[PDB]
């Protein structure tokens, strides 16, 4: 396990969202849904140049998995997934820009809502969940497992769990008084509002 990090405004930008008050954290679940749907298209598009980048599994789909017993909610696609480089380099350049614009709209008066149309809506998970868990196996690299629960650090290590041939699992490891995102008429409740166009397959799984 290697540890890391966060560069000051990413670090600034998941304190304001774990601290400030704002109860509509619902969206959390259309921001990931939303980057599950993205990477899906990403491969997709990759597919139609080399159908091999689609040896790594055929079906594109988004499952949505409560855990009660756990106290998780699991997003599964099965999108193009993410190197080592993505999860400590390219996603920490990312992290740091998205985080200077959303930082600039929120002072203009724009909402915490707004955080995807920074592309870092992946950072609205701390809005209901302690620790986040990406499990992410892309094509041209290993399966890797990246961690945070914030106070200024994340890891990264080789995932040993169970093989996922491509994509991404985003585990939100919920605060203890956000277990309404447990339940299935509330997430279906979500689904619908928020991402009833989806592209793809949003299948919840029930326990
Ligand atoms: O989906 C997204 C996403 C979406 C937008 C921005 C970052 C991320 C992001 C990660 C990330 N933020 C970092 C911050 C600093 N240095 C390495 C970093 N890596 C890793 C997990 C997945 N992730």
């Amino acid at each position: 396990m290697e540890t890391f990090a966060f560069q000051a405004e990413i670090a600034q930008l998941m304190s304001l969202i774990i601290n400030t008050f704002y109860s509509n954290k619902e969206i959390f679940l259309r921001e990931l849904i939303s980057n599950s749907s993205d990477a899906l298209d990403k491969i997709r598009y990759e597919s139609l140049t080399d159908p091999s980048k689609l040896d790594s599994g055929k079906e594109l789909h988004i499952n949505l998995i409560p855990n009660k017993q756990d106290r998780t909610l699991t997003i599964v696609d099965t999108g193009i997934g993410m190197t080592k480089a993505d999860l400590i380099n390219n996603l920490g350049t990312i992290a740091k820009s998205g985080t200077k614009a959303f930082m600039e709209a929120l002072q203009a008066g724009a909402d915490i809502s707004m955080i995807g149309q920074f592309g870092v809506g992946f950072y609205s998970a701390y809005l209901v969940a302690e620790k986040v868990t990406v499990i992410t196996k892309h094509n041209d690299d290993e399966q890797y497992a990246w961690e945070s629960s914030a106070g200024g650090s994340f890891t990264v290590r080789t995932d040993t769990g169970e093989p996922m041939g491509r994509g991404t699992k985003v585990i939100l490891h919920l605060k203890e008084d956000q277990t309404e995102y447990l339940e299935e008429r509330r997430i279906k409740e979500i689904v619908k509002k928020h991402s009833q166009f989806i592209g793809y397959p949003i299948t919840l799984f029930v326990e």
